[PDB]
């Protein structure tokens, strides 16, 4: 009878943590201690310092996805919101300092006898979650995070999560990750609540009375006007196969009834002047059975979007890792503390049956700074007697790998494979995460690059493929939250993608790279 | 209309890989490759050159478990298989030759710059089967074997596996580890087959006509008198909650219809002489749902054990590990080659529903020689409002580990924990693994040591179980097959234990060494 509402296309809902922009390394509290010490803090106080610096930086596009304040104009309100988290942040700093001093003080001592003793000694932040061991020499001793107990600790606190409302005015997104996430406008609402919370379903999921927005926004301790600018966000409430490129790495599919989507990325709609044609979050159908992310890169496991589609979602599935450590933290782990009930990690070449669909893993190898993280696959996904290969970031480095995979898979009629060929130093991803710096020269040599033509060319011949689709390219306008988006047919990038297509249709096939939103046939 | 026929319970049926008895570091080839170098090659040259040393060994009890050839009567059998077998051992060489070259030769070059060009020096056994990288330090470089790549290659070789069948006369069984696995009496019988072949659940399912044990024996390539003896095994084929510890780590549960088998080990029965009540192959149930494997010691997962009840398990659940190396291969891996096609890996306090029952894992440390090896958990199992918990060789060495554990799991109300207090030294398992030895005294301060008094105490103070049982002692003779069995009260294990039941009782609660088979409530 009465009448039920829910958000607006052109509301986007940001993930907040710690003051920051939400991404997966934020939320194990061991890996955001290392990023709050050794980046945030440092941006902070050089903009403090010298608010002009970071001003003149944002000026240049050039400089985007550099360590600067983007709202370089609040100056009193980032003074006033790092003063008043100087508490979170001293204890914060209890944790990176019993990491610092296992590492450097207590582990060094050791060169081949039991370990025993080391349990005695260890910083109270430590005692009971850690486990140490020797690496292969049997003398250099190393240790792991018993990753579940650190989300028990203190450390690890739900209070320090919020999302901020805002409208979404164009397709293009400013770099976020470098600037806190203050409320700056009045458009704008920043929210308290744990990114895991059934309350961003209820949102999300939207078809409330009026009444229920209010009971809603009680619940999320909202009151006044800002409650009113909560129910402002929401609005009147408004079957076979596919197979969409929605845009960077992020592909829908339909089977048989069953839906899935890769590397979930999309943009937001109910405003004018973007472009036409793109797959947006009203686009999504009902339910997505299996969600599946290659790896835990920025680009391919947003959290923006996956908590909007958190409550449509079955199963998510991930490539399995135990290192527990600071460079290559618990996937399904992070997945499960941002609320996801049904996370099924997968070995190389294991199989899963999805719906009518068979998955199955594939070794991924590099794009990772040369780093020990195992936390990264291909998704073979066999629809019918048609089979999809979703390599992401993935290269042939390792020659033969490719041939070898084909005589255990078999063929594949499909591949999408990403060719970010020159990408960025990996220090500028991981570098907090390291106990010191590497010789800059040294640093300057580990970089995130996805294949270039070569390397793009054997993984093709390896697989005999039909089509072939460069993806994972960073140009659609809304991945500049997360990277600097500038395009040109000079970058090596492009001319190798093109070589590539070149070389797939000389042999006799379809290749394209995909630039914005295309229907394929599956 | 016709008469069935069905294994007989006094026929064991051992399990053989590359000549010796099959356990799980001698499936992945990579790993094999290190054992029969680095032992048991030296054990047959050993041998062959001084029978009367191994015989002279052999001859006393408390040499039992040194790198000795029990069957010493039989230089000339073994001679020829040593002689025959000598092209396998060309081959995987080969590969034992590959890694040493990548450990010693390659990797040490490298020193923080990309690590690319290493791929393409590989040596030709691991092209396109291994991924490197850097450690923490991010200037040594490791690696890691790409699993089911060196499954696929030549170097594992589902033809160098056996099983010989042979009549159990008595409770106690001879140590086998060090002993080729030939065909050394008539009442033996060697059979080549792989030890996942479907052929063995015939065998062991059985119910088969007279007429079908022939079609079997053809199957299995016997002909003449050894079809003969091969038929001469088989015999006319002959509801509510339960708690049995059947021996060392063993446990067996019904609840609501659901059955449970917690670190497998069963003894035989149909020979007069052994022991009243044993829990034998012959109890076991029709249905095993859930088989549970809390870690990779050879005494919590026997393969002859695992093989023979295969055909009767649901599900098996394992801990979670990626580590991929040479000390900790994967485990799941290790179940699927051996035909468990429904392997579950666990993590650290995750949880998993099986039936009626919650089964959560929990953490393991200790008695792993302080090696890098991820494959290691306590069980949880919640029964109703029961909850029982499995912690085999778990130590406590980690102090708080558990009051935090508590914090997350809350109460227990049974403890199973293992007291082998003194236990051997690493290398005695793992030692043809290493890369080099250890100095001697510096290797002797690492062993496999479970919780002695305190470390026992301290678990027990901390989850407050009513039921405390100590077990996983090695005490049942059967275990011999593995372990040096010799007990008496002097030992310190058994004080220890000892110490445990009386400050358990003290408390006002329960508490047992459990040494031959047990019912109890749940
Ligand atoms: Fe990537
Ligand atoms: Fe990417
Ligand atoms: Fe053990
Ligand atoms: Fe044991
Ligand atoms: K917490
Ligand atoms: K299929
Ligand atoms: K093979
Ligand atoms: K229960
Ligand atoms: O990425
Ligand atoms: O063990």
């Amino acid at each position: 009878s009465h009448m039920r509402y829910s958000l607006r296309q052109d509301i986007a809902v940001e993930p907040v943590i710690a003051g920051w922009y939400g991404w997966s390394y934020l939320l194990p509290p061991q890996t955001l201690a290392r990023f709050v010490h050794n980046r945030f803090n440092r941006i902070v106080e050089s903009y403090l310092d010298d608010p002009q610096v970071h001003a003149a930086a944002v000026r240049q596009r050039r400089m985007h996805g550099g360590p600067w304040i983007h709202a370089h104009e609040h100056r009193d309100a980032i003074e006033a919101w790092y003063r008043e988290t100087a508490p979170r942040r001293e204890r914060l700093d209890e944790l990176f300092e019993a990491v610092r001093r296992l590492e450097e003080d207590i582990l060094p001592r050791h060169h081949g006898e039991c370990l025993d003793p080391v349990y005695q000694e260890l910083p109270a932040a430590l005692a009971g979650r850690v486990e140490v061991f020797y690496g292969r020499d049997n003398r250099t001793a190393d240790y792991r995070f018993v990753e579940p107990l650190m989300y028990a600790s203190e450390y690890y606190d739900e209070s320090w999560q919020q999302v901020r409302f805002r409208p979404v005015t164009e397709d293009a997104r400013e770099f976020a990750l470098t600037t806190p996430m203050l409320e700056y406008g009045p458009e704008q609402l920043l929210v308290n609540v744990p990114l895991n919370s059934p309350l961003l379903d209820a949102v999300f999921r939207g078809g409330l009375t009026g009444t229920e927005l209010d009971d809603l926004a009680a619940r999320f301790g909202l009151d006044g006007e800002r409650a009113a600018r909560f129910a402002s966000y929401f609005e009147p409430t408004p079957e076979e196969d596919v197979l969409e490129y929605v845009g960077h790495a992020c592909v829908f599919a339909r089977h048989r009834g069953t839906t899935f989507l890769v590397d979930p990325v999309l943009s937001y709609s109910g405003y004018p002047g973007g472009a036409e044609n793109r797959f947006t979050f009203a686009d999504l159908p009902e339910r997505i059975d299996h969600l599946l992310i290659t790896h835990n890169h920025q680009d391919h496991m947003l959290f923006e979007t996956l908590l909007r589609i958190r409550h449509r979602v079955g199963r998510v599935l991930v490539p399995k890792s135990t290192n527990a450590s600071l460079v290559d933290p618990g996937l399904g782990g992070i997945l499960r503390r941002l609320g996801f009930t049904d996370v099924v990690e997968v070995d190389d070449l294991e199989t899963l049956s999805c719906g009518s669909a068979e998955v199955v893993a594939l070794p991924f190898l590099g794009e990772h700074g040369d780093l020990r993280i195992r936390s990264k696959t291909g998704w073979l996904i066999r629809f019918g007697e048609r089979s999809v290969l979703f390599a992401a970031d993935s290269t042939n480095i390792s020659p033969t790998m490719y041939t070898k995979v084909a005589e255990v898979i078999g063929p594949v009629d499909t591949v999408f494979i990403g060719m970010e060929s020159i990408g960025a130093a990996a220090s500028w991803i991981y570098g907090p995460l390291y106990g010191e710096p590497l010789d800059r020269r040294t640093d300057q040599s580990r970089r995130l690059n996805g294949s270039n033509f070569p390397q793009a060319r054997e993984i093709v011949d390896a697989l005999e493929p039909d089509e072939v689709y460069v993806y994972a390219m960073g140009l659609e306008p809304w991945m500049g939250v997360v990277m600097a988006v500038d395009y040109d047919e000079s970058h090596p990038a492009i001319v190798d993608s093109d070589l590539l297509v070149r070389h797939v249709q000389d042999k006799g096939g379809t290749a394209e790279r995909l630039h914005l939103r295309r229907t394929l046939r599956l």
